[PDB]
């Protein structure tokens, strides 16, 4: 018993165990194209996953995780608005029901199919439990879905999930290179936010990408047979696994193209 995204213990109802979540950086926001600022001094993302390490993929009962060795800097992320090395930790997405939904943060109030969230952390704070303590001690790289042409990099991933079907489920994943989930361009937004999921902490400094990536109804269809309870239980389709988009407040949105 905790929290989830059903009816009785939804994002509405996780301010009770959190209150955090009623905070003044909260993500995810709706982007509002027309507001965005475009930042001349921000620059280029620099993403360097040409030595990543994937170790795991698991279900946690909220969503699908697949993790990597941080023990060093193998995979990381520098440039942008970003001041030091953030190394990846895990990625994992959140999905809806049907492809008109899915995404946490929107475009224009656009919601897309699927959202895919990389995980890095702040490499000065040692490790991720002390970083999520700092203002900026996450960075995470968000990636648009929309539904259309098979993306081949994705297919190891799909093939798996018959594997981890219900909560606590998990398999080794090896050898997977993250850099096949990437748009062809990384042109972003970027603003000071939180973790979308408890604890809800506002520690993490996103980056979302302009161009999303397609993928086919057949791919996204693998994801919605995925359970949220565990093997031996009511059956509950994992689904709809998305924050809504909270207030911006007093917080501006950055762009780094024109
Ligand atoms: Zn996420």
């Amino acid at each position: 018993h905790h929290w989830g995204y059903g009816k009785h213990n939804g994002p509405e109802h996780w301010h009770k165990d959190f209150p955090i979540a009623k905070g003044e950086r909260q993500s995810p926001v709706d982007i509002d194209t027309h507001t965005a600022k475009y930042d001349p001094s921000l620059k280029p993302l620099s993403v360097s996953y040409d030595q990543a390490t994937s170790l795991r993929i698991l279900n946690n009962g909220h969503a699908f995780l697949v993790e990597f060795d941080d023990s060093q800097d193998k995979a990381v992320l520098k440039g942008g608005p970003l001041d030091g090395t953030y190394r990846l930790i895990q990625f994992h997405f959140h999905w809806g029901s049907l492809d008109g939904q899915g995404s946490e943060h929107t475009v224009d109030k656009k919601k897309y199919a699927a959202e895919l969230h990389l995980v890095h952390w702040n490499t000065k704070y040692g490790d991720f439990g002390k970083a999520v303590q700092q203002p900026d001690g996450l960075a995470v790289l968000g990636i648009f879905l929309k539904v259309g042409s098979a993306k081949p990099g994705l297919q190891k991933v799909v093939d798996v999930l018959d594997s981890i079907k219900t909560k606590g489920k998990s398999a080794d994943f090896t050898n997977f290179d993250p850099r096949g989930l990437l748009p062809e361009s990384l042109d972003y937004w970027t603003y000071p936010g939180s973790l979308t999921t408890p604890p809800l902490l506002e520690c993490v400094t996103w980056i979302v990408l302009k161009e999303p990536i397609s993928v086919s109804s057949e791919q996204v269809l693998k994801f919605r047979k995925l359970n949220f309870n565990g093997e031996g239980e009511p059956e509950e389709l994992m689904v709809d696994n998305w924050r809504p988009a909270q207030p911006l407040k007093n917080r501006q949105i950055k762009a780094s193209f024109k």
